[PDB]
């Protein structure tokens, strides 16, 4: 008889290297690329090998729609031990009284986390106020132009941004407090994806209370810092805290929603009092509202990343983050670079390349060709969103490998040497000023020797450190 | 000096069993539970070991917002080789002319896939028509009661269901065609999560064209079947096809959106013609619209699951699915069970337990106690959504281990023996008819010997087969 | 000195005939046209001379925003005596316990009345179900095509019609009850603008209660009948009753909103009970919500028309309406005309001209040329909305002049003689079948003698009766 | 035989004084009240006797749904001569090229006019920016609080106000231009109901063009002035002009919508160009969109008021308006009253009563008791919307009777004598400061002699002048 049926059995147990060498090559190619690169993209990091194991496990198989104690099909006994162990670890990592804070750990990624909160607390066409995109706010905090609403947050809800003060570089809280009285937010977003300094959660809570609006923090970018205490915690001031489980938390791609439960209103003559109904609203928006079967294999990685974040090693790792950040920010500042806002209270800095006579658009694509990766970003006071003059560098990714202040100064010198190239390639184009032309001149032969020269040096340096996972 | 810094290095490379035995135990506990259980939940399956490896890899680290050729930060060269290799494999698996079909492989799961399509083609408060929930339609096809809109699809959009014909059990296409003229859909959903038989995509396309509405298929539940050709393909009739990359595709949790590109309108006297603009609309809804950083580690698993689906072994596996399904449906039908619609053209069957004098609510929770898992489900003509009289069993999960027609008949006998228990525990409660009471009587001591008796037998049987992954 | 200032004084007190003969001519031209015409347009009537006087009075001058006891500027003492005298007369005309019914008399016309109710009880995008336009429902009950939402009710709210049964001609309540469970109305409209028979308010209330939706009647077309008791009253079954103050109420153009106040819910174990909050919601939607300064001069006319409606003369006038209607419907039925539904329980009838081999489109424009005016209307079972085969005739307008059953039979003979012409002009066009061609052939010379012949006869008849107002 | 049928005939032709003396008394009571009162309410006026005649005429009877050339039932031949004669007169009154301006004259009142424009150009939830309510903007320009959206404009659309500068009293155009870039208006409202000075339509058009938003003027309050040229015309800068046909136009309660037709875009290399499609959108929103049967009797009055506005007498009447306004504003300013903004360029002034130590709330209700009527109004820089410290006086109403600068100075002295009373009644209450208490103390006996003293004097003065209409 024709028995490829015992072969089909083999295919399900065949290892990756054998089943599909094509993606096995793509993976081991990327693994190499990561190890020979100085990763300065602020939102990057290298996930623990304990997280990567839990990620791909038989946990991938169980559908477990619902929540513990409200599952829908029989089999959710060990997936229940997990989801409650995970959200239990979360509430510990940030030292929250479980009777004052609940958490939902099902959101698929960060953006899906934020959107679920709006669905649960704002309702369609409710007004939302977040930091403007070019001033350092994430897409899901609202983004829309004269012509079209671009971010889903702006499509299904009515958003209006509040901006940073271009003279100082800090959030303009006075103008927010003022415009809020004209816009009437229902929920204010206290979060950023490219802000050097701390948020005045204390003052944002006052603005939200005066307008009758929820205050939700999007600590995705500083979740790791907040957890180690290296940055003041948004929990004592916010009604809801959304977070990405990666970036500075070194977990797998996922997201969580912290929501205060307990008592909300006083009523000093009514006797009885109001209570936070955030638990039911948020959980009902995640499911049956927006998602389906939770990614139990992702909750596993989040659970182990949360334990890893409550360690002592993790505490000092985050302190090195902020230290390596200022160590870098200082080195560039000494070299004559304008660091937006003057410095940083967290893991990233926005350097305004107009102090050296270039823009982040051209500088980004030349550093990349040298195996040091980052991203452009508009600066407070930028004259056009098309020629952004800023680069956003962050430590967490590199410092996760072992880099120290001493080392990050070498990283700042390599960076500068990259800008030295950008200025040269820009002087050649000069009069003929077009990104397509600049993009080509670099790929041209004249500089293909100079870029290779700096590229050899940066990779020889990056190779000296470890790379968690492989 | 205090050097826990070389220890922090160790923590990132420490294996799961050592870093966090607590979740390592939870995982190896679940792995065992899966192997000793007869999994009949229609939407389940066991993922390939090649998929589980690609899942947890260094691919987890790279943020790659955008698409190939429209990334935003430097580093997306190997993530580009992947995303285009993946969507290339997709278009092959279903044998679609790339010049007539595009695909987007970033959606986080199934539900996020569907919602992205509505955002891109329907816009807020546009009307949508999907199969009713209790008649076999997924939550994201629209669900709302007199009181509150429950599914996000029904919150941000205006939905109205079309129902199955309770006398036959088949979709009532005549009533759909009729009500559509009163409701004016903008998009009709041709998909199910609990339907025994095939969809008349041919006729649903006619209804949509007569009302000027997109026709989108949600083949999540039969993606594996459609790909092996064991069930007619919705691609020759639909404008968009959303799909879950698991269930009958045996991949990791993720989702895809197939969209027709090319030429839409004729204009036999205008000369020039209209073109499908679905590519830009759908891609712009996924990003920058609803999602953020794609889960490149999930696209890896989808890529290897797509190659695995184009094999010959996969083709015969799906044929065994449909065969084991009728082999089971027949056995129960012979035993006197009412199989809704009479049988099945795909991998699952809805059996109406009113033919044996019980309901799926009580039967579900007793089979689960016997280590054979499934889920209740309302039947065409059910008198109340609280006492659902149907169970939804599907082969794909078990047949993925090696079960054959011969074996599935043994699975049908074990099942029946479960209903024999349900009827007994129900006769004791009898007059005193409450689920809480029935739930307790089973956990009681009288039957805790009888359940254990049948449980030993079902686990001894399930243990005889493999379990892909470990 | 140049004193055109005592002349400006004259201009404000100059009579119409002197100030602007151009509109004085237009008015006295129309006055004549009305007197020499057999007015059968169902929604027409001739306003009392006591209403027309109150209409144009110094009441036009006072701005009186708000309500009695909630005005905003000083001066509303006599405008208050009016608005409360008016709404007092309203509640009497329909014999409603003021402690169970409130009324708002500010709405500018009928349509503005209806829209205010939706704004107050439904809120944006709440679902509404009204009789379909071509089946005899007013525009403001919802109207929208595949392409665009046309009626404001359908733009700001989500509407879906319920249809008449083409085999019988009556509202298909069984299908409404059924579809309502799929659509989930929030407010059901029990009103028509072209329906021969009575509404089953009793049954529409049951459908609304089963779906949790308000039931509002739009008795604009039978307000006069309901008030005289010649047709069952929608007040014992509806939550809200909107009405036009003209048509069968013989008032000036305006509108009112009747709303039940009092107790709504029971709670046979809670003790306390819910109360109808319709008064505040409706009044707050009219103002400060949708309108501004009330038209106090229109409320004056409504007040005198309400007193006129509570007379004995008004009671018999309405009885003659229903009598003259059947007297006419019978005459045509005897002549071989298909009267939709068989007859009428109210003041109008829809005659299906397909029984004589023509359509209302061509018949309308020929009767008009003969000085008998009416309007086309689609019939239950019409094959295209472009060639409507129905005419809608109503008595109230003509019977308001003095016509009796005897006379209305002469009106039915004149009408038929009009259709005799339509058939001739249609046979000439025959093969070449186009409305533009038919429209021309009538204006042509061949028939311009035959139309004038019948026109002389109809005007000689219409001139014999009075014309209230001049 | 019982013939009350010839009596019913009498009732329709019975005069008002006989049919319903109750409203005949209410009318002749109000007529008297108007003649013995100094009317300073800014939005008031006395309608011409030629307008009041046309108002109540047989024109009330004809239903004429649609527009000229798009009516729906036969009979609209003289109603067509009117509606096109009327809109023809409109386009003349403001000297607009008919090929560059269309007009719609059906809107029922002012508010219904504005709302129709939003429906036609903005669509639901499109953003609108109007002058804030307390800063001198009408309700329909948008009004909403933290808690509830109050104005229909704010319910169905998303509005955000722009404010007056409290230090100067003028509109803060710099802040508008700035916030507009954050809010992204779709339509900016250049109109006021309580603004002393002229609008910078020139600058508001620039702000709207920079944001891609329509600029619509709401000249309801200065329609009469604009028409006589006593105030710069918004037509050379706006896309749409809505207007009330009363207030300074001395017509009957109604409204109009001016909309530019012609060519909108350039395309200096495309050749062909875009065209203003405002005509179809606006007309389709009025009908079949929001309204029903036009009030042909109101269009008649508007037509005669438009002819009356194109006279020479009307031109000088408006010049006397602005003259009597400054004559009054000057007199109070000399007396030590703070006139908001310093003076007025139009027919009204906002006087800030804090310069005399009182508030408009208490002053309004005492002047009313003295037969001089006006309304309170918040002042730029008011500390609470509950104790508004401003009164809004306007000339047009009184000057319409014959008052001159000389006379208006006597009106300013009477006014002051009213504030002298308010201060006394306020000193008695003093410590015990409550409006209910102040309201009572005035109605009390102590001052009922002093109020009567000033009341005799003001009525003896007001009686000396005419009163158009009776
Ligand atoms: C500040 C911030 N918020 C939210 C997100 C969510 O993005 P993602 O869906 O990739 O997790 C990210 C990125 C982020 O940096
Ligand atoms: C028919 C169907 N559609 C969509 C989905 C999406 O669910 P999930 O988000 O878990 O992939 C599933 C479940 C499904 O069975
Ligand atoms: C049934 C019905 N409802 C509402 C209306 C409102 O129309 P209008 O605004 O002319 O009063 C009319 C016409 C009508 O006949
Ligand atoms: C400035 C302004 N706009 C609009 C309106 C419309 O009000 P109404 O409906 O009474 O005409 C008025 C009042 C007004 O003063």
């Amino acid at each position: 008889d024709a028995d490829l049926w015992s072969s089909h059995d083999k295919m399900l147990a065949q290892p990756l290297k054998d089943s599909d060498v094509e993606v096995y090559n793509i993976i081991k190619k990327e693994s190499n690329r990561q190890r020979v690169g100085l990763e300065l993209i602020a939102s990057e990091n290298f996930a623990s090998r304990a997280v990567l194991e839990a990620l791909g496990s038989c946990l991938n198989n169980k559908y477990s729609e619902g929540y513990p104690g409200q599952r829908y099909y029989g089999g959710t006994e060990f997936i229940d031990e997990l989801e409650t162990l995970c959200q239990k670890r979360a509430l510990q990592a940030y030292k929250l009284d479980p009777q004052c804070w609940g958490v939902n750990v099902q959101p698929y990624s960060g953006s899906p986390a934020n959107f679920a909160v709006y669905t649960a607390l704002v309702e369609p066409h409710g007004r939302i106020m977040g930091l403007d995109l070019p001033d350092g706010g994430h897409l899901t905090h609202g983004f829309m132009t004269d012509k079209k609403k671009i971010s889903a947050t702006s499509i299904f809800f009515e958003s209006m941004p509040y901006k940073v003060n271009p003279d100082t570089g800090y959030i303009n809280y006075d103008q927010l407090e003022e415009n809020a009285r004209l816009f009437h937010p229902k929920l204010i977003i206290a979060g950023t994806s490219c802000y050097s300094r701390n948020l005045e959660y204390a003052r944002l809570r006052k603005i939200a209370d005066e307008n009758g609006a929820y205050l939700m923090a999007d600590m995705a970018h500083i979740s790791g810092l907040v957890a180690a205490g290296v940055v003041p915690s948004p929990f004592e001031h916010c009604h809801v805290v959304t977070t990405t489980t990666h970036k500075t938390l070194r977990g797998c791609r996922a997201g969580m929603i912290f929501y205060r439960k307990g008592v909300k209103s006083v009523d000093p003559k009514t006797g009885k009092e109001i209570l936070y109904n955030l638990e039911s609203l948020i959980n009902s928006a995640v499911f049956p509202g927006l998602q389906g079967g939770p990614h139990n294999h992702a909750i596993a990685g989040v659970a182990v990343a949360l334990k890893q974040a409550m360690t002592l090693e993790f505490k000092v790792y985050q302190h090195q983050v902020v230290a390596n950040c200022r160590a870098l920010s200082e080195a560039l500042t000494e070299l004559g670079y304008k660091i937006v806002t003057g410095g940083s209270d967290n893991h990233l800095i926005l350097v305004d390349l107009r102090s050296k006579g270039t823009d982040g658009g051209r500088a980004e694509k030349v550093l990349e060709a040298c195996s040091i990766a980052c991203n452009k970003n508009t600066c407070p006071g930028d004259r056009s969103a098309l020629r952004p003059s800023g680069l956003r560098l962050g430590t967490p990714a590199l410092t996760s490998r072992g880099l120290l202040e001493k080392d990050f100064q070498k990283v700042a010198h390599f960076i500068h040497r990259g800008i030295e190239l950008t200025l040269q390639i820009q002087s050649d184009t000069g009069v003929r000023a077009t990104l397509k032309e600049f993009k080509e001149r670099l790929a041209g032969d004249k500089y293909q020797a100079a870029v290779q020269a700096l590229r050899e040096e940066v990779e020889s340096f990056a190779s000296l450190f470890p790379l968690p996972g492989l």
